[PDB]
């Protein structure tokens, strides 16, 4: 093993190296490239990742500087978030209309929520603010035109009517809306927040893609269908977000059948998702050469997501950190691969590294996840997301209501 974690000392080192590592996958801060995205997208054969996975990196690295202390990328973090805003400041910029699923904006704008909450450097005065996005991806989210009568509500996973995959409302694009929705509620104090968050987690009860009984999570369904044709896949990424959200519900309004949520999601993922103390990517990871892209991005938010739960539902600690460590220690263990020795890959609890050519793609998930997993063993020792009481941030009442929003186009 290359990776040391047994010390506070050792873990800020080893997140050290892992993030220079998973940076050197970026090439947007470099003369002639785009700030904010990964290589890609491969319709443009120009690289493995989509856009979103560029927000979700933005966002790993602003809880890197506030688990580790070390600013060293903020400035291109910075220009990363602010370059992929779009003219109306909600990340729908419309270069990418094709990649305008509700989850990809929604993953932009949860990474501007994280920078207010965690208090990341804001932008220049003139510049949009994190609080202020973080509102208009929700404020987009929540317009009229994105909520019809098919399946009794509920987001369709895409934003244009002509995308493919605009008939399925899926899971994901509903935790992300709940997910921003809980936070900003806890944020700001503003309640009508919460009553969306509370609106769309019980659809999402409703539906059934939370299974009643043992409180799986699944993927989604067709609208064509009235939603029943379920996709029974379980990916870690859904069940873990809609436990953060549920978490931040529960702090903000200490109502009890939150904290059966948290309790009940927890229970299903610690089943579900960890394996011998692992966690294990079901859909996908049981053989080599079926998980995507995205899917190699998951069990890293899958870990930055439950150690903020364990300060904002502080009852789950003893539930979630010990097992998060175990899975952390598998991540590192097997980054060892060639031609660096220290070289990540995704298969942690197999034990052993194999190279992410075998999921055709450079390794720049892998890399993320594991930078997640060791930041945030450090979850002990940070503030707990910080509020509009001692935040840094700003918002803006008009958030996703200009007159040329895409909105009024639609
Ligand atoms: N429109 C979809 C996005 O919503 C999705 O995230 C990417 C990656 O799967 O493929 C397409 O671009
Ligand atoms: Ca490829």
């Amino acid at each position: 093993q290359y990776y040391k974690i047994d010390t506070k000392e050792e873990i800020l080192e080893s997140a050290r190296t892992l993030a220079y590592d998973m940076m050197l996958f970026y090439k947007g801060n470099q003369s002639g490239e785009i700030p904010g995205i990964l290589p890609g997208p491969p319709t443009e054969h120009k690289g493995d990742y989509y856009w979103w996975e560029g927000g979700a990196m933005m966002g790993t690295y602003v809880d890197y500087w506030h688990l580790t202390g070390d600013p060293s990328y903020n400035h291109v973090i910075m220009e990363g978030m602010l370059h992929q805003v779009g003219p109306n400041a909600d990340y729908q910029p419309p270069n990418h209309t094709a990649s305008l699923g509700n989850d990809d904006q929604g993953f932009w704008g949860m990474s501007a929520m994280l920078a207010a909450e965690n208090k990341f450097p804001n932008p220049p005065d003139d510049k949009p603010q994190w609080l202020a996005l973080a509102q208009a991806v929700w404020t987009t989210q929540a317009s009229p035109e994105r909520h019809d009568g098919t399946c009794n509500g509920g987001l369709r996973w895409q934003i244009p009517p002509t995308n493919a995959g605009y008939n399925y409302k899926n899971t994901i694009a509903n935790a992300c809306f709940f997910d921003l929705g809980a936070r900003l509620a806890r944020y700001t104090k503003n309640n009508t927040y919460a009553e969306w968050a509370e609106k769309i987690f019980d659809w999402l009860y409703a539906v059934g893609y939370i299974d009643h009984e043992t409180w799986a999570v699944y993927d989604g369904g067709h609208v064509e269908h009235n939603c029943t044709d379920i996709n029974r896949a379980q990916f870690s990424y859904n069940a873990a977000l809609l436990l953060h959200g549920a978490a931040f519900m529960w702090n903000y309004t200490e109502d009890q059948k939150w904290k059966d949520r948290v309790d009940n999601l927890l229970t299903g993922i610690l089943r579900d998702f960890f394996k011998d103390g692992v966690v294990f990517e079901i859909p996908c990871e049981g053989r080599q050469g079926a998980c995507t892209a995205d899917m190699l991005t998951f069990k890293g938010y899958v870990h930055r997501w439950m150690a903020v739960v364990t300060q904002i539902a502080p009852h789950t600690k003893d539930r979630i950190l010990p097992v998060l460590r175990t899975s952390a220690e598998a991540a590192v263990k097997q980054c060892v691969g060639p031609p660096t020795g220290r070289r990540c890959g995704f298969y942690w609890k197999s034990g052993k590294f194999v190279d992410p050519s075998v999921d055709h793609t450079s390794g720049a998930g892998e890399a993320m996840s594991v930078l997640a997993a060791v930041s945030s063993l450090l979850i002990e020792y940070a503030e707990p997301p910080a509020t509009n009481e001692t935040g840094i941030s700003r918002g803006d009442p008009n958030a996703g209501m200009r007159s040329r929003g895409a909105a009024q186009h639609f």
